[PDB]
DNA sequence: TGTACAGTGACAAATTATCTGTCGTCGG
DNA sequence: TGTACAGTGACTAATTATATGTCGTTGT
């Protein structure tokens, strides 16, 4: 084992002992000790044994031995034992649970107690500050920890199974997660809408984005569905997005790396998972989620807070004027957003680097360049209704809608799996299990209605209104209460009603994509 | 103007300086004076010609001559006027409306104009924080000013009219708003409910808690009407609030200054107004009216802060457990309120003097002690119904109640003034106009239901479920649609008992 | 920082008992010649106090001395310096605030 | 003149470990 | 070992108003 100390800057007493104790470093003869102990008494004005004290403790201590020695009682509260005990105990019982009680208070049972035990001198409100000083103080460096982080080319991710993945390679592992965008929109008019929701997809090993979904939509596995389909096809834009650099990433992860959200403990993307191949994992705590979690602070600083329209990032910061200065379309920030994600954000250096643009990372990390996938072949995405059973003629039933298709009266009782589209429900795929491997059957079309369109929601809404009405559903009735309902909406004098405005900008920005 | 400069911290080189001048301030002779001054140059390792200087600076100066001058380039940049023009105004633009541009984000913009222009140094980074520094500390100390106060005993409170109130004595001029406390509330059977509203009636001269109403209700001009009331009449508590001091505050005000809120600008406050006598005025901002509002801060400091289920001044400072360590009901909190207000509060010193209880100077500020109002006088508090006419048959007919009176039939086609209780719509006070005064005609009462009780928000729910019902309407109908919703909850429900429970042990 | 780490000339570096200080501020010691150890001292009104050894992580086994990590650091500023916030970088600014600028939809009436 | 409670600089008093004299004791 | 950007001490280079000599000029 091993100790030491040494000496700060010396004080201007502690400096003179120092030529004190130099003027006594020299001698050999003990009339020479005589003679400059004496004319150091005379020097520091001290008794001749003082100076010998001065010397011994010089001796037997560093320099630290000639300057000041603090008192022992230094930081020892002088009040009774009881009453700092009783300052401690309150101080702490006043802060259980949700209560928040301040020094003031406690001084406050200080004094009650006082009356109760007849003391006529309690601690006073300074003594009772003093007290919880180093009680307060502690706290105030256990919430600004910070942590190293990693050090760079090594990784792992630590999973909500207690297992530590590691990341070798580019498409290795990705990270996904939501958030509100601190900023408000308008509608093509120029009337306020909503804050809109952004997903990204990053990967873990070159920190570069993948893809991202902007839009109205609350988080669902079909927001996560959408956002894979654009990180894993190549990308492409037009010059109405002006940019200078192509996005340039493409393919599937082997594993996938989540919050512990409905969206990602869904069966939908697990479905998703099997298909492509790529396990899905839980987060231990949102601080392991680094990787997703920081770009949300890095696009508020150098996009968002520059924007027209900005929230802050909480109510305490909110500009007055967010409401008034709303001003953008979704559009008009997806062009914004895209730009910086690939002009400026992916060209950016690497942290944990600092050799390497983040793409160019994921660039030269690849193990092999990725197969692109025809665009068909993401039908993987499609839900799965994990069965229906083929009644007699062939039909199958599906949210009320009855569907009928070119082969399936040849397999009636046995049990399908129809996979299908929510954003259009009037066609479904329907496939079977032979010698324990999933086949293509046939498509299926809701009868007397193949040239119109139904999202899920909308059959799903119209047939609660059937149900609550008392009337009977079928194909026909169900496609009369959808379009009875836009009519009566257009009767409107706004011709709004909130999701019904959004989903008409968000569609229009969606096939204004081609 | 007078234009005096002193010396401070002066020793540290200066001594040196100031020991040469001591040995300098008298001119002895010209044979001896220019041998001090070839004296000095040995204590100072300089000519004759600076030890002169020196005498010069000192003359024309004084102590501040012997320091050094800070150069005349201190605090000027140079960058060039271009950049540091830019800069500025790029910062501030950049921070207009809801924009937040960051100096590290004007140096981009300064980068991207310099390669438009070709130049070879566009200001560093650390350079526009240094020119932009100035402009940041001024915000900073402009959300910092502090404000003074009142002092001593003359008080004059200013309204959205400018003019100014002159608050001479006890209940000259009162003040209220609302405001949520910062717990959440349990029902009796332990589950949340949500965070109460707390209404304060203050007296201004003596800073006085003169009234209280402590509920989950909605701010209203009904919550007013009822800390009115509580305000005005003599207050009882019984031994279950084990308070040991007297809330002994009672009487009439002849102002009442309120914020803008639709409770106090209101038909229902102006003719409780009018009827009492009393004017309403309107505060000209939130800082004016400071003997409502730090009321509010001090019960955070002094009271809830303390109890379990505390939520904090705001979302940032919310404990994470206040939903899980919630415990108090409506009725402790009132409980423990009250105690606070009668012993604690009011028994303390009013700042602005110092040497009175804020309840000793308000006793002791009245022009005179008031008459009790009778409690039936405080009617004054029913909704007015201003243009209703009676139907033949001697009828009235009232948010879908039909009503019956001793004398109506006399007045089928005339129009009547109808005061009522929203929390008890069964009966109906009737006046009527004659001679240009309102006089007193009948209690009309709801056929068929004068055996029973209908609050207003109840036969408004009745009739909002009648009318989506497609059921016909009348007196009983509306009963029907109350007795089913009653028997079968909501937390409005839910919170409305614990409500109720706190004003049955009021009776 | 946490679980007792330091850092110095951008190594970081772990100190062997020093776990219990993070969050602390402490002074430290070492010799030019060899910057693999170095010597952590707690802080006191008239002296430092030898608290413990702490060393160097994620560097090669040879004995690395304090000019010869000082070069490491100029090499990874000089590879930074040549993506010199590059012209990509900086274009953006400009579109970002003219997209914006542009819209002003806040109050337009007819 | 918005406002009033809790936290914070600035100063004074009682207590105690620490530095100084003076003398006595022991060693060279 | 969460993660990566904006603000910040600590040090260095370019520019300048300023302190120091040295001599010429004038007043005493
Ligand atoms: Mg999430
Ligand atoms: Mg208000």
């Amino acid at each position: 084992l091993e100790k030491n100390v040494i000496a700060t800057q010396l004080s201007e007493e502690a400096q003179v002992k120092l030529e004190v104790i130099q003027s006594l470093l020299e001698p050999c003869d003990r009339t020479t000790y005589g003679q400059k102990l004496r004319e150091a008494a005379e020097k520091l004005n001290v008794s001749l044994r003082t100076v010998q004290r001065l010397v011994k403790n010089w001796e037997q201590d560093g320099l630290v031995g000639l300057t000041q020695t603090s008192r022992a009682d230094k930081g020892k509260h002088r009040i009774g034992e009881f009453w700092e005990n009783f300052i401690t105990k309150t101080y702490k019982e006043g802060n259980k649970g949700s209560k928040r009680m301040t020094p003031k208070q406690v001084a406050l049972r200080v004094e009650a107690k006082a009356r109760e035990l007849k003391d006529s001198k309690p601690p006073n409100y300074k003594t009772v500050l003093r007290v919880l000083a180093p009680i307060l103080e502690k706290q105030q460096k256990a919430k600004s920890i910070r942590s190293p982080g990693w050090r760079g080319t090594t990784l792992s991710v630590k999973t909500r199974e207690g297992k530590d993945l590691s990341v070798d390679y580019s498409n290795h592992v990705w990270q996904c997660d939501h958030t509100r965008v601190d900023v408000l929109l308008v509608d093509q008019h120029g009337e306020i809408l909503s804050r809109p929701w952004l997903t990204t997809v990053i990967d873990t090993y070159s920190r570069c984005i993948m893809g991202i979904n902007l839009g109205f939509d609350a988080p669902s596995s079909g927001v996560v569905a959408l956002a894979l389909r654009h990180a894993i096809l190549p990308k492409r834009y037009g010059s109405e997005y002006k940019l200078h650099c192509e996005w340039g990433t493409y393919g599937k992860p082997e594993h996938f790396y989540t919050d512990g959200g409905k969206d990602f403990r869904s069966n939908h993307l697990s479905q998703i998972g099997a298909q492509l191949g790529f396990v899905c994992h839980l987060r231990d705590r949102p601080s392991e989620g680094g990787v997703v979690e920081r770009p949300f602070k890095t696009l508020n600083d150098q996009l968002f807070s520059t924007l027209p329209g900005y929230t802050g990032s909480n109510v305490q910061e909110r500009p007055e004027d967010a409401e008034k200065d709303a001003r953008l379309t979704l559009r008009e920030l997806e062009q914004l957003l895209v730009r910086y994600i690939v002009d400026r954000y992916n060209q950016s250096i690497d942290a944990r680097m600092g050799d390497q643009t983040r793409f160019e990372r994921w660039e030269a990390g690849l193990p092999t360049v990725p197969v692109p996938i025809p665009e068909r072949d993401l039908d993987i995405c499609l839900m799965k209704q994990s069965r229906r059973t083929v009644q007699r003629g062939g039909c199958l039933q599906f949210q009320n809608l009855m569907y009928r298709g070119e082969y399936l009266a040849g397999y009636a009782g046995e049990t399908v799996n129809l996979r299908f589209d929510p954003r259009d429900i009037t066609t479904i795929l329907v496939y079977r299990q032979e010698n324990n491997q999933e086949v293509f059957l046939t498509r299926a079309h809701a009868q007397g209605l193949e040239t119109e369109q139904l999202a899920l929601d909308e059959a799903e809404a119209a047939s609660r209104r059937l149900r609550t009405a008392g009337k009977t559903i079928s194909n026909q009735s169900l496609l009369q209460e959808v379009v009875d309902r836009d009519a009566l909406v257009a009767t409107k004098k706004s011709r709004k009603e909130r999701q019904k405005l959004e989903q008409t900008v968000l569609r229009s920005a969606a096939v204004d994509e081609s």
